[PDB]
């Protein structure tokens, strides 16, 4: 697989290797705020990250992943639209070359500067690889980033990026607290969708928070210094690693808030 975000290997090409790219529950989507309906059946959302154990940060040539120890129920997502317990395995971001683009989800066609994805798998399927084969295998908590005041809880991530500049580089990343990346409100939209990168599996319950976090221009400029390429290859800045909005088809976006 040589998929990426360029003219020759970007989102408009992914369907050739991954025909599910044109499927019935692809992500991301535009969230039409006027059409999304409050759902009183939604239970309270439970983000329980007190025991989260971060291990490492990896540049995988598409984004960087902050990886967690998911060998036990430590950092879990429950409630809201979810049945059962979903374990945090990694988080990553998508971002732009410019502050006016970068998010995958859009809100009334507005693009944010970036989007954070906290990826969790359903513990009833035993491991992540089994979970991605199930329609309810994953829950991704999506958080928008706008440029304004710095996010203090993000700075430890920003400061390690110079040690993982190129594809395949990793660094120790223990004792990182993902609670520092959350906005005040847990108001959210939810809909059934997919991974937003190949293999684009239709296994995700999306939970997208309404309240963005603010990060500084300096923080996002450091994301844009990363490289898609490996060490000793021509430099290709890691920017615009977002898939655009996909057709909603036969789906309803539900709101947690009246
Ligand atoms: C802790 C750990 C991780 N790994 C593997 C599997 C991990 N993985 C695979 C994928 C599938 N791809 C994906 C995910 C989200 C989105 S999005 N943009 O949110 O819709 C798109 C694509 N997601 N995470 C991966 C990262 O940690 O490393 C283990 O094998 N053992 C381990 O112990
Ligand atoms: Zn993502």
């Amino acid at each position: 697989h040589h998929w990426g975000y360029g003219k020759h290997n970007g989102p408009e090409h992914w369907h050739k290797d991954f025909p599910i790219a044109k499927g019935e529950r692809q992500s991301p989507v535009d969230i039409d705020t006027h059409t999304a309906k409050y759902d009183p059946s939604l239970k309270p959302l439970s983000v329980s990250y007190d025991q989260a154990t971060s291990l490492r940060i990896l540049n995988n040539g598409h984004a960087f992943n902050v990886e967690f120890d998911d060998s036990q129920d430590k950092a879990v997502l429950k409630g809201g639209p979810l049945d059962g317990t979903y374990r945090l395995i990694q988080f990553h971001f998508h971002w732009g070359s410019l502050d006016g683009q970068g998010s995958e989800h859009t809100v009334d066609k507005k693009k944010y500067a970036a989007e954070l994805h906290l990826v969790h798998w359903n513990t009833k399927y035993g491991d992540f690889g089994k979970a991605v084969q199930q329609p309810d295998g994953l829950a991704v908590l999506g958080i928008f980033l706008k440029v304004g005041s710095a996010k203090p809880g993000l700075q430890k991530v920003v400061d390690v990026l110079d040690s993982i500049k190129t594809k395949g580089k990793s660094a120790d990343f223990t004792n990182f607290d993902p609670r520092g990346l959350l906005p005040e409100s847990l108001d959210y939209w939810t809909y059934p969708g997919s991974l937003t990168t190949p293999p684009l599996l239709e296994c995700v319950t999306w939970i997208v928070l309404k309240e963005p976090i603010s990060v500084s221009s300096e923080q996002v400029l450091k994301f844009r210094k990363l490289n898609f390429n490996g060490e000793g290859e021509p430099e290709e800045l890691m920017v615009d690693n977002w898939r655009p909005a996909q057709p909603l088809k036969n789906r309803q976006i539900k709101a947690s808030f009246k």
